[PDB]
């Protein structure tokens, strides 16, 4: 993981 978004 460690990224963000919103997806």
């Amino acid at each position: 993981x460690y990224x963000x978004x919103y997806x």
